[PDB]
C-alpha cells in the first residue's frame, strides 16, 4: 500500500504542525481538502507554511545533531517550481550564495519537488554541494579519500580534475526522464575557502591546509507528512572538530597529524608523549582561529555542547520528549568535558526527519 | 526456581570450560558428579581449575574493558577457605600487596566463598580496596565526591578522616551472621601512591596532585557456571585517561582543569582557545610521566587501543564471537585517533561475567 501510508502520516503531521503554529481550528477543513486531493490526485501538496515548519521540525528531530538550538531559525527556500537542469543549477548556486552570506553563514534548506509515485523529479548525487575530490592511483593518494567513488562517477561523464588535494568537485544531478546525470563546475567566486594558520606558530602555514567554508549536505531525504523530498540540500555552520579532528586528522581522510606534530616541533616517537593528542589540540585551535580571522562563522565543541544543553532544557519546557544519539553527539575531542558525555539519550526516530537514501553511483 | 537455573548454567559452563582446557572427555563424569551434588547439597563446588579459568573467561567477556588482551594471564588467588573477619582482612591485604608487586602491577583476583542459598558469606562494601574519601560540609567540598556515600557510611561506624583531599578510606565488609560490617584501616606501607609532576613544566607540582597506584574493583559480582561469587575483588593496571581525564578532570570529581590551565600558563578566558583541551593533554602527559618515573605500570590510550585491536584479531582467530561496549571502550581523550571509535561492537552479555550488584549502604 501507499495511499494508506500517506493519509496516515498526513493526519498526524498536520495535527502536530498546526498545533505548534496556533491554528488548531484550521486542522478540520485542511484535512478534508487533503482527503479529496489524495483520492483525486493520489497525493497532496504542502503550503509554504506547512513545508517551512516541517523542515524546521525535521531539524529538531535530528538525533545526531548537536546544534538543534537554532531549529526555529531555519531559512527555508521553496523551489518546488523547478523544471529544467538550468533551474536546478541556478537554485544550488543561489543556495550556496545566500547560505554563505559573505561569511555570516545562514542555516538554510532548498526544497525541490518531492517524489510522485516513487519516481524522483530531481536527483542530487553530491554528498555536499561543496566538497573536494578524491583520487588513488595504483601509486599513492591525492585528495579526500571519502570522495573516491563520486569522483570516479564524475570522471565517467567527462569531468576531469587537476588532481590537487583540493579540487572542487562539480555539481552533479539527474532530472526525471534523463537516463544519466549532468554536471556543472562551481564558479570559484561562489565558494569561500579558508587557509589554515595558527595564532602562535608561524610554521603552521607550511602545511598548506585549507577547507571550504560551508557544509551543505545534499544526499539526504526529508520526510514531512508522508511526502518524500528526496532532494532538499541543507546547511548549518561548521563545528571546529568536524574539520580539525576528523576531515584533516582521520587516517582514512587527510591524515595530517604526523605533519602537524612536526611543524609544532614535537616528537612522534612515543605514544606516552601523547603527541597525537597534542597535535589535535593545536590543529583544532588553528582551525577555529583561521575561520574567525576570515570572518566565516564557526563554533567550538564547548560552546556547541553548551548550546545543545540549552536546547535540552527548552525541549522540556515546551513539553516535547527529547531524542539523541550519544555516539554522534559527543565531540571527537574532549567528550568528557561536555555534559553530553555524562548523560544518556533516547535514540528514537520521530518524523518529520532526514534519512539516509541509497547512493545512485556505486 | 533455583535448582533448575543452576544445573542449566553448570552444564553450559563445564562444557565450554573443558573444551578450552582440552578435557572434553572428562565432561561426562564431572557432570554426573555435579548432578549428585546439586541434588545432594543443593549446589556444587568448583575445582581450582574451573574457577581459575572461569575468572579468566569472565574477564574476556567484559564488554566495557579495553584491556582484555591479557585475559589469559590473570592471577587467580583462591581464598574460598576464609571463615573469620581477620581472614578476610589478611586476604585483602595480601591481594593489595601481591597485586601491587612493587610497581610491576599484576592482574589478579581473590576468589572468596560464593553465596549459598542467596545469602552472602562475605560482603565487601568498598568500590575499590584503595580509594580516597569524599566530604561535603554545608560549606565546600573536600576529597573525592564519588566517595561521598560510602564515607558517610564509614563515619557511622566509628571511622573518622583527617579531612584532606586524599584520605585513604578503610577496608569495610560484613561477615554472614553479623548485622553490621566492620572496618580496618589500611597500613600505609601497603599503599603505593604517585605524586603528579610534568616532564617540562616545573610549576606543575604546586597543584600537589597524587593518585593511588592500583585500582582494585571490589563491589562486582562474578558469575561462573551458575555460582555467584559476590565477593571477588580484581585488578589490572591503570590507563592514563582514567586518572588524568576523569578522576582529576571531571567537574563532579576533582575538577582540576582551571588550575592546570593556570600552572601551564594559559588563559581560561575563551572556549575558542581550547584551554580545557590543552589542559587535559598536559595533565594526561604528566600522569603517564609520573607513574613511569616511579616504576608503577600504566598504559596510554594509544597503546591500549592498539592492544585491544590485537585482542579482536585473536578472538576471531580462535573462533569466538566478540562483544564490546563502544561508549566505554573509546578513551575520553582523542577517541577518533584509536580504531575503536571507527568500528562497532555487539553489546551482548555472555556468562561467565562480572555484574553490578546493589550497594549495601545507600
Ligand atoms: C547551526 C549549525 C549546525 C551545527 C553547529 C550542526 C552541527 C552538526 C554536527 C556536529 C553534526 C555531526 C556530523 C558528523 O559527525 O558527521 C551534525 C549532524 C546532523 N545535522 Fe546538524 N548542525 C547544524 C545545522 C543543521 C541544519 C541546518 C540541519 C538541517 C535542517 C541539520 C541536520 C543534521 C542531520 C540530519 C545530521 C545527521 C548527519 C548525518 O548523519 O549525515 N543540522 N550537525
Ligand atoms: C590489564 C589491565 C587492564 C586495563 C588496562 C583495563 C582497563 C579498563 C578500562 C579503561 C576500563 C574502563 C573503566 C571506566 O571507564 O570506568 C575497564 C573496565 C572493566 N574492566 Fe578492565 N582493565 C584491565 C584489567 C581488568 C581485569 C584484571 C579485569 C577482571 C578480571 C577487568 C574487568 C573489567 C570490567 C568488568 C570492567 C567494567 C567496569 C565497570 O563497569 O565498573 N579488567 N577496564
Amino acid at each position: 500500500s501507499h495511499a494508506a501510508i500517506l493519509w496516515n502520516e498526513a493526519k498526524a503531521f498536520i495535527a502536530e504542525c498546526y498545533a505548534e503554529l496556533g491554528k488548531a481550528e484550521e486542522v478540520a477543513d485542511r484535512l478534508d481538502s487533503i482527503k479529496s486531493e489524495i483520492d483525486l490526485t493520489g497525493s497532496y501538496v504542502h503550503t509554504k507554511e506547512e513545508l517551512e515548519h516541517g523542515a524546521k521540525m525535521a531539524w529538531r528531530n535530528s538525533n545526531r545533531c548537536i546544534g538543534r538550538l537554532f531549529w526555529n531559525s531555519l531559512n527555508v527556500i521553496d523551489r518546488r517550481d523547478v523544471r529544467t537542469k538550468e533551474d536546478v543549477r541556478d537554485a544550488l548556486f543561489h543556495h550556496i550564495e545566500t547560505a554563505t552570506n559573505n561569511g555570516k553563514i545562514r542555516p538554510s534548506i532548498t526544497i525541490f519537488p518531492p517524489e510522485e509515485k516513487g519516481e524522483k523529479q530531481v536527483e542530487i548525487w553530491n554528498h555536499q554541494l561543496i566538497r573536494y575530490a578524491g583520487y588513488e592511483a595504483a601509486g599513492e593518494a591525492i585528495g579526500d579519500p571519502a570522495s573516491c567513488s563520486l569522483t570516479a562517477a564524475c570522471e565517467q561523464l567527462g569531468w576531469r580534475g587537476e588532481r590537487t588535494d583540493f579540487d572542487l568537485l562539480p555539481l552533479i544531478f539527474r532530472m526525471k526522464g534523463d537516463e544519466q546525470p549532468v554536471w556543472y563546475e562551481l564558479p570559484r567566486s561562489l565558494v569561500i575557502e579558508v587557509p589554515i594558520t595558527h595564532p602562535d606558530i608561524e610554521a603552521f602555514s607550511d602545511l598548506e591546509l585549507k577547507w571550504y567554508g560551508v557544509p551543505i549536505i545534499s544526499d539526504m531525504k526529508l520526510e514531512v507528512g508522508g511526502i518524500h523530498y528526496n532532494a532538499a540540500p541543507f546547511n548549518g555552520w561548521y563545528m571546529g572538530t568536524e574539520i580539525g579532528a576528523r576531515n584533516l586528522a582521520d587516517e582514512k581522510r587527510y591524515d595530517k597529524l604526523k605533519k602537524v606534530a612536526s611543524v609544532i616541533g614535537i616528537s612522534t616517537n612515543y605514544n606516552t608523549d601523547l603527541w597525537k593528542d597534542q597535535a589535535l589540540v593545536e590543529l583544532n585551535k588553528a582551525v577555529l582561529y583561521s575561520y574567525k580571522k576570515q570572518g566565516v562563522s564557526i563554533v567550538d565543541h564547548h560552546t556547541a555542547a553548551s548550546q545543545f544543553k540549552r536546547f535540552e532544557e527548552q525541549e522540556e519546557e515546551a513539553g516535547r520528549k527529547l531524542t539523541g544519539d550519544w555516539t554522534w553527539l559527543i565531540p571527537p575531542i574532549s567528550p568528557a568535558a561536555t555534559h553530553i558525555f555524562h548523560r544518556s539519550y533516547d535514540n528514537s526516530i520521530v518524523k518529520p526527519n532526514y534519512f539516509y537514501q541509497d547512493k545512485p553511483y556505486e
